[PDB]
């Protein structure tokens, strides 16, 4: 059967797991040696088995038998130690973390060994693709590559589409669709083209999950995609390397941050917003393992908003505006355009954020445009994942101001430790106690109970139009990014 999807971004310079699996369509052409499950172990397509030591400093990998690639050249040990390695070695991002080397001791087995310690390197090894040692080039690869994945690339056009047909070398099951085909459109574009009967899956914006649309089902996929407000945290006066301005005089007042997070009804953005297709987040981790239990509150709290407000000594004043030593609560929001949802979420806050007696100012701008602001005012972003460097990426003040991490700024040296702790960790499962402290750990935390970095709001559940002969089936929850849907693909049938 053929496919036509419309579900997302176009893929920018090329499918290569060494130059970054960062778009996400990689799921397509690619397969790491780890599959994540949904009780957020760990399976494998490409393994028999995976150990790693007591000590977590070192993997012992055995590939199963008889393995190969979409060309049908055959995938062994070589290919795998070539990737790992050459990956390490690039530096073209592709985070190894404490990674040392690959080493070949047969065929069918890798031992992979590591500086140290490291509770996320499962995350590498569920990640990085596998190339082959043989007919890499990053020349060659980019354009026609060449992996484990369910579907083999066919045809490329920019702009236009992608065709990608059934890679008959896959290890694992195959589904109800032999080719694919994606177009690449805006939302409203690809909406029309769903409505017309153009494309078999469509995806689109929670607020479009409305009404019936012809010979269409609407898919309603669980996801730890967010979306949430960061706070500047200190106060201004300070610029970064680039000039841009640092921090905000009233944002830096942590009681600020309290009162927005307990004046916000993240229900009611739920609801109002996204159609209902969205769970209240607390957190940037939100239904995870490593979510402190205890980080969420009571919201849409006015009273205790403005009880916390006096309490730190921010009164109203002649204008309606809370006011302390004569400088007025008055923020400017700031927001990528080009997204509808965006905006009506921060429309929606500016909202909610008066009867409190803050007075919010909104802006729009291209995300070059937001690069320079973000560090001065507090900005909306979106994210999520099922890899706790979230966390790290966040709240370490070694990610302040990298790049669209951390961008207020936020330093706290107990969280940081608390960092190190879980990233030190030999297991991802002795690192989630650890993960949770940076909420919160009695005394300090990001967390609003701490600091309150940020003013988070919602688990985004990501919303599709497919053709009533088509099961879209299930998977992990969907991360931020594009083409996660394909998370699932395995899965996907035709009913009729
Ligand atoms: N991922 C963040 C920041 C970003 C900048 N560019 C792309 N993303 C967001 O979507 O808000
Ligand atoms: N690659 C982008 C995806 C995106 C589009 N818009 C916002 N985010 C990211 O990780 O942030
Ligand atoms: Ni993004």
């Amino acid at each position: 059967h053929t496919l036509q999807l419309a579900i997302g971004d176009e893929p920018t310079e090329g499918f290569d797991p060494m130059l970054g699996w960062s778009h996400g369509s990689y799921l397509l052409l690619h397969s790491p040696l780890l599959k994540q499950n949904e009780d957020f172990s760990w399976d494998s397509l490409l393994l028999s088995q995976y150990q790693p030591s007591d000590d977590g400093k070192t993997w012992l990998l055995t590939l199963k038998p008889d393995l190969k690639f979409s060309d049908g050249s055959p995938l062994t040990a070589k290919d795998v130690a070539f990737t790992y390695n050459n990956a390490a070695a690039s530096g073209g991002k592709v985070d190894m973390g404490n990674f040392l080397s690959a080493e070949v001791i047969d065929p069918l087995n890798v031992r992979i060994h590591l500086k140290a310690p490291q509770s996320t390197f499962v995350n590498v090894l569920g990640s990085l693709g596998i190339v082959s040692a043989d007919k890499y080039n990053a020349k060659t690869y980019a354009q026609k590559p060449i992996g484990a994945g369910p579907y083999r690339l066919v045809s490329f056009q920019p702009g236009q589409q992608m065709i990608v047909e059934a890679n008959p070398y896959y290890a694992g099951n195959k589904n109800d669709f032999d080719k694919l085909i994606f177009v690449f459109l805006d939302e409203d574009s690809a909406f029309a083209a769903a409505q017309s009967g153009q494309l078999g899956v469509v995806r689109i914006p929670p607020s479009m999950a409305v009404g019936s649309v012809n010979n269409m089902k609407l898919w309603v996929r669980p996801s730890v995609e967010n979306r949430g407000i960061v706070f500047p945290t200190t106060p201004a006066g300070k610029k970064d390397a680039h000039g841009y301005p640092i921090g905000n005089d009233v944002t830096a007042d942590v009681a600020i941050r309290r009162a927005i997070n307990y004046a916000i009804n993240r229900q009611l953005l739920a609801d109002q917003i996204m159609e209902g297709h969205a769970i209240p987040a607390y957190t940037g981790v939100q239904g995870l393992p490593w979510n402190n239990p205890d980080s969420a509150i009571k919201d849409g709290d006015i009273d205790k908003a403005k009880q916390i407000l006096e309490q730190a000594g921010w009164q109203l004043n002649s204008q309606g505006t809370r006011e302390k030593n004569g400088l007025p609560a008055k923020i400017t929001l700031w927001y990528t355009s080009g997204d509808t949802t965006r905006r009506d979420l921060a429309q929606a806050l500016r909202s909610m954020l008066k009867p409190i007696g803050i007075d919010v100012d909104l802006k729009s701008g291209s995300w070059e445009t937001v690069e320079r602001n973000m560090h001065a005012n507090p900005t909306l972003f979106g994210w999520g994942s099922l890899d706790p460097m979230e966390l790290y990426h966040h709240y370490s003040s070694n990610a302040a101001g990298v790049e669209y991490y951390n961008p207020g700024y936020y330093k706290n040296p107990m969280v940081d430790k608390h960092l190190q702790q879980a990233l030190d960790a030999p297991t991802w499962q002795q690192a989630v106690p650890f993960w949770q402290q940076v909420d919160w750990d009695g005394t300090t935390g990001a967390g609003i109970r701490g600091d309150a970095a940020w003013a988070w709001l919602l688990n985004i559940q990501h919303t599709y139009l497919a053709n009533n002969c088509v099961d879209l089936g299930k998977g992990t929850p969907e991360i931020h990014g594009s083409w996660s849907l394909l998370n699932s693909i395995d899965s996907w049938k035709w009913t009729c």
